[PDB]
């Protein structure tokens, strides 16, 4: 069991680039591939299923910024993100995209259009900002000063540069920033996060950013969490029966926490579940753009090629999502995009659940219903309730 996270507001970390430790080569760097038999003149299917050639016809993004927190970008005239930092190389700047990852989000929140397929992304007029947070090819090299706490883990690590990214991002004057990281641990395990709820109440309450988060895969690290129990209508959203902290899910609703659906509109084995978690999109079989500009739907695998899945993917959809909102309604706060994205979603059974939160989003809807614009910040309290 677990209480939702604390915000100390004032443990806000410095403005620095650079990896929490230094990084040294763990694998060779990858580059995306495509899948047999692809027919890449047809619109893929995420773009038919979220009507984003309708949704475009209302914004594209024009005017607004997007911070991608991610992998790096190779960027392209396609792709075209702009140096936001490095926080896994002492020496980079954002633009080295060496996990075939970081690419295809920017791609799927910016991507531009072409002539001779049928990709485009959510908002094809945003400026990118890429900043590369995480990486699989380069991690922490020397060995654990203490190998039993808790803030010398990787996990740890990569949550203390990730909050320098978003005070970064912010500065920036990224209006809508994307995080690919979804860094699990267990309740039992406490790491000191308090640098970023900072950072994200920096960055939402003081500078005025969407912040939309993935869910997290489900993996080695992250374990399934259990659905709540029904004995237990005092805990509806099953609080008491989480297993696996998501960070920085679980900063919800100061954040749009993003989980996966297939095809055929299910949510997916892989995406985690939980209490934080608040709206959904397609994570599955996807179509984007590669370190040319060109199309791409799937990353080299050890039998073959495997299509292109994942909470963040489903996450850069939501993003671009609030880019379209934010040219469209450039007077809403953070909180009022978000609850927009959220009202107008197609919710599951229930109203809310733990797998798509408010459910599967609906560019079209966010775009053109009108609505109650409710609170200009997310609600707080201060006393905690009984």
């Amino acid at each position: 069991m677990i209480d939702p996270p604390v915000i100390d507001a004032g443990a806000v970390p410095p403005d620095e680039t650079g990896p929490d430790q230094p990084t040294e080569q763990r694998k060779i760097c990858a580059t995306p591939t495509v899948m047999p038999n692809s027919n890449f003149a047809d619109r893929p299917w995420a773009n038919d299923y979220l009507r984003i050639q309708e949704a475009q016809k209302f914004a594209t993004g024009a005017g607004v910024t997007v911070a991608v927190i991610d992998t790096g970008v190779n960027g392209s005239p396609r792709v075209p993100a702009e140096p936001g930092g490095d926080f896994v190389d002492a020496a980079g700047n954002g633009m080295s995209d060496c996990d075939a990852h970081g690419t295809m989000t920017a791609a799927i929140i910016g991507g531009r259009p072409s002539p001779t397929d049928g990709f485009v992304g959510m908002a094809p007029d945003v400026r990118l900002l890429s900043l590369r947070q995480t990486s699989v090819a380069f991690q922490p090299k020397g060995a654990r000063q203490d190998p039993n706490d808790p803030n010398t883990t990787q996990t740890a690590g990569s949550i203390r540069s990730l909050a320098r990214s978003v005070v970064h991002a912010a500065n920036l004057g990224a209006q809508v920033i994307n995080i690919s990281e979804a860094a699990c641990y267990k309740v039992t395990r406490r790491i000191d996060e308090t640098s970023l709820g900072a950072a994200i109440n920096y960055a939402v309450n003081v500078k005025g950013a969407v912040i939309v988060v993935a869910a997290g895969n489900t993996g080695q690290d992250c374990s399934q969490n259990p659905p709540p129990d029904p004995s237990v209508p005092s805990d509806p959203r099953g609080w008491r029966e989480v297993q696996t902290i998501v960070s920085p899910a679980w900063y919800d609703p100061l954040v749009l926490t993003v989980g996966s659906i297939g095809q055929n509109g299910q949510p997916s084995n892989f995406s985690m579940s939980g209490p934080w978690v608040g709206a959904a999109a397609p994570g599955e079989n996807l179509t984007s753009l590669g370190y040319d500009g060109q199309p791409v739907n799937a990353t080299p695998g050890e039998d073959g090629p495997v299509p292109l899945n994942g909470t963040s993917f489903s996450a850069a959809y939501v993003s671009g999502l609030a880019a379209l909102v934010k040219q469209r309604f450039p007077d809403l706060t953070p909180a009022q995009i978000i609850n927009r994205i959220t009202a107008t979603a197609r919710h599951p059974g229930g109203g809310v659940d733990n797998y798509v939160g408010a459910g599967v989003i609906d560019p079209v809807a966010a775009l053109t219903w009108e609505i109650p614009d409710g609170p200009e910040k997310a609600p707080f309290r201060v006393k905690e309730v009984p």
